[PDB]
DNA sequence: TGGCATAGATATCGCACGTCTATTATCCTCAGCGCAATCAGCTGTGACTACCT
């Protein structure tokens, strides 16, 4: 478990006192819930698992 | 005596049900712009009077 860490958002870690290094290539990508960016995904199916 | 069909005990993973929290928009109300019938000051009209011949 100890290799299973917790990732969160860039600006999750902004809210945690954290920084994202610049230039860093983001280790996981997961779906997000957000405004009408959001709902984009519903609206074309294709961009369900297209939006990082 | 020896190998394997078959009955018993034990979980086990897939599928569905009950529940929660997200990390940046919408809806009443006021001061400032308008449209429609009178009324006073500008303008037009009639009369009084100084001035010239």
């Amino acid at each position: 478990r100890d290799c299973v860490h917790t990732l969160h958002s860039r600006d999750t870690w902004l809210k945690k006192a954290r920084v994202v290094r610049l230039g860093e290539v983001p280790y996981k990508m997961v779906k997000g819930f957000s405004n009408r960016a959001r709902k984009a995904r519903l609206a074309e199916p294709q961009l369900r698992e297209e939006n990082d």
